[PDB]
Parts: C-alpha cells; sequence; structure tokens
C-alpha cells in the first residue's frame, strides 16, 4: 500500500520534538492549509531486505492499517500518511499534556486518581479488544494526557507500533516490548493474544498505586526472569493504605496462565472498578 509522496514540508511545518526512539522520532507539526496541529511520527524505512535497521514495510503497513480502523476518545486518531525514500511519516493526533510516566514522577496517586486514569485506559483497551486488536506495548510511556493541568486529566494511548489484529485468538510472533511490562507469554515466546495487554494493565495499576515497578530487576534478564516466575509482592511500605480490593484487582491480572487472567470485560465488572 503506497502513501502520499509529496514532500511533507510543503504541507506542514514542524516544531518541538515530542518523542524519540530507535527507529522513529515524533515532532509537533502544523498543517499549512488549516492551521491545525498534529504530531508527525517519522519512521525510518529498512534500506535492504536483510537489514536489522529501520522498520520493515510489512510492520509499517500493519501499524497504519490498525490506526486507520480506530476512532475512540482514548486512542490517537491518524490524519494522513506520507512517505519518501527514507521514511514513512504518520501525521497523528497531537496529545500535548505529557506522559503518564512523567506526570507520575511529579507526585503515587490516591486510589481515586489512579482509578480515574485506569478507567480511561480500560475504556480504550475495551474498544481495541472489541475490534480484536492487541496493543502489545501498554506502558506509561505510551499513555499521554490531553491537558496535565486539570484535576482529572484525559488520556490517550498514543502509539501502535506493536499492535496486531488477533483474528484467530492468538498470533505467533515475537514482541520485543519493554521487560517491566510484558506478560510471561511474551517472555517465553509463546502464542500471544489480547490477554497480554491485561497483564500489562496489571503492572501499570501496581505502579499507579505505589510508585514502584513490580518485577523490575537490576538487569533486563532479571526483570524477564521475574515476570516469567510471577515474582512480585505488595510491599507494605508502599501499599499499607491501599485497599484490599485494589490489590485483588492487580492479583487477578498478574496471573501466569493467560486463560485464568481477567479479560477486559472482567476488569470493567470487577468490584474495584464497577459503579
Ligand atoms: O515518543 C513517541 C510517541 C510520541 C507522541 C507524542 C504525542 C503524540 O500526539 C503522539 C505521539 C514514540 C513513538 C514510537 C516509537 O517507536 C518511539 C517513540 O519515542
Amino acid at each position: 500500500t503506497v502513501f502520499r509522496q509529496e514532500n511533507v514540508d510543503d504541507y506542514y511545518d514542524t516544531g518541538e520534538e515530542l518523542g524519540s526512539g530507535q527507529f522513529a522520532v515524533v515532532k509537533k507539526c502544523r498543517e499549512k492549509s488549516t492551521g491545525l496541529q498534529y504530531a508527525a511520527k517519522f519512521i525510518k524505512k529498512r534500506r535492504t531486505k536483510s537489514s536489522r535497521r529501520g522498520v520493515s514495510r510489512e510492520d509499517i503497513e500493519r501499524e497504519v492499517s490498525i490506526l486507520k480502523e480506530i476512532q475512540h476518545p482514548n486512542v490517537i486518531t491518524l490524519h494522513e500518511v506520507y512517505e519518501n525514500k527514507t521514511d514513512v511519516i504518520l501525521i497523528l493526533e497531537l496529545v500535548a499534556g505529557g506522559e503518564l510516566f512523567d506526570f507520575l514522577a511529579e507526585k503515587s496517586l490516591t486510589e481515586e486518581e489512579a482509578t480515574e486514569f485506569l478507567k480511561q485506559i480500560l475504556n480504550g483497551v475495551y474498544y481495541l479488544h472489541s475490534l480484536q486488536i492487541a496493543h502489545f506495548d501498554l506502558k506509561p510511556e505510551n499513555i499521554m494526557l490531553l491537558d496535565r493541568n486539570v484535576p482529572k486529566p484525559r488520556i490517550k494511548i498514543i502509539d501502535f507500533g506493536l499492535a496486531h489484529k488477533i483474528d484467530f485468538g492468538n498470533e505467533f510472533k515475537n514482541i520485543f516490548g519493554t521487560p517491566e511490562f510484558v506478560a510471561p507469554e511474551i517472555v517465553n515466546y509463546e502464542p500471544l493474544g489480547l490477554e497480554a495487554d491485561m497483564w500489562s494493565i496489571g503492572v501499570i495499576t501496581y505502579i499507579l498505586l505505589s510508585g514502584a515497578s513490580p518485577f523490575l530487576g537490576d538487569t533486563k534478564q532479571e526483570t524477564l526472569a521475574n515476570v516469567s516466575a510471577v515474582n512480585y509482592e505488595f510491599e507494605d511500605e508502599y501499599f499499607s493504605n491501599t485497599s484490599a480490593l485494589a490489590k485483588d484487582f492487580i492479583r487477578r491480572l498478574l496471573v501466569k496462565d493467560p486463560k485464568k487472567r481477567m479479560t477486559i470485560q472482567d476488569s470493567l465488572q470487577h468490584p474495584w472498578i464497577k459503579p
């Protein structure tokens, strides 16, 4: 599938950089014809078939195809796609209030603050899972606020670089996500489905409530070994005023067997969340 091959600089001006990775960089931009503002994600293309640098065209096309299907308040909306010899450029909805991760470092949250964020994450994932889309990369870096200066900030899941459609219940591909947040089946290179996102939500909830990461070791191999063994606990020093029901919600998500883990529907009906 081919994208717009006019020079993106003829239609947009770029500004502040928003984010930066191994093969992508995201810049604030403004569309010249409308004045409207977006985030331009420049993804570096692979320059040969066998190369390890850049992103394969198959991977780029998959991310674009997923972004084209989604429209929901808690997920980013794709506006346009351009390409040239070196990059694919996704013109994405601008979400300018910063990371949940950085806003977190400003203060642990109360349970109400945490559940106000978490309910929006769950609504966005419920939409994705309803469409059989696994995100495969849920972590604080990928959740950003629309305005960080209100008591109840609104959030969006802002990247879809590892997302896959799960039309057979599972996909058998390796997901090199972030060790602290990946489920045991990712660590163990097993078939993956929507359940892996529910584990990541469990990790995110533990961090929202405590400020501490449940499986983090001193090296990436220790973190991965801890994930696979489900080696975590609720430290009293961090959880002593956290309700038992909040702990129960986490415990039912940080479950090794994906079949026994809460689903997104289960998570919305759990007594900690259900109104
Ligand atoms: O930082 C990133 C995304 C940021 C962002 C900010 C605001 C938006 O509106 C949209 C995206 C980012 C995304 C993908 C990646 O591989 C590496 C990265 O560093």
